[PDB]
């Protein structure tokens, strides 16, 4: 990504930052609905059925904070994050199985929710560079994945 890119992508995480869970809430809701064998994976809360029921878990809240500290993390570095994808990809791969796909899934769930919730600082300059953002870690994580004999 370019430099001013990766501002693009640190300014909208900076509303992220703001209310971490609830974004986590509705960026994990939004992927249950659209995905719902992705809930599955989820032994604590796999049983949910409604919004509402989402919304006051606990599990799933804390969940949802759980994936964005990570993620936060990983984007300020600005690509420069084997360090942080090692152990990512080391249960992600090996004892939680996620595939590839599922992180589109969950992709496409956070670019939705942050053009929902932060439209003036979500346009396209800025969903673009979320987009190579998002397909950095991926690519760099299915290369780890693989490293560790996971082909998903
Ligand atoms: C941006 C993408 C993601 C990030 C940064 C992320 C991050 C994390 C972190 C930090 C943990 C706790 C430590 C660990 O087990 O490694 C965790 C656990 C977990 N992740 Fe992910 N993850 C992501 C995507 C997903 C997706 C898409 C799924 C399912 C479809 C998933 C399923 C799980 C499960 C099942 C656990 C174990 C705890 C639980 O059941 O809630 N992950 N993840």
């Amino acid at each position: 990504l370019s430099e001013g890119e990766w501002q693009l992508v640190l300014h909208v995480w900076a509303k992220v930052e703001a209310d971490v869970a609830g974004h986590g809430q509705d960026i994990l809701i939004r992927l249950f609905k659209s995905h719902p064998e992705t809930l599955e994976k989820h032994d604590r809360f796999k049983h949910l059925k409604t919004e509402a029921e989402m919304k006051a878990s606990e599990d799933l809240k804390k969940a949802g904070v759980t994936v964005l500290t990570a993620l936060g993390a990983i984007l300020k570095k600005k690509g420069h994050h084997e360090a942080e994808l090692k152990p990512l990809a080391q249960s992600h791969a090996t004892k939680h199985k996620i595939p590839i796909k599922y992180l589109e899934f969950i992709s496409e769930a956070i670019i939705h929710v942050l053009h929902s919730r932060h439209p003036g600082d979500f346009g396209a300059d800025a969903q673009g560079a979320m987009n190579k953002a998002l397909e950095l870690f991926r690519k760099d994580i299915a290369a780890k994945y693989k490293e560790l004999g996971y082909q998903g």
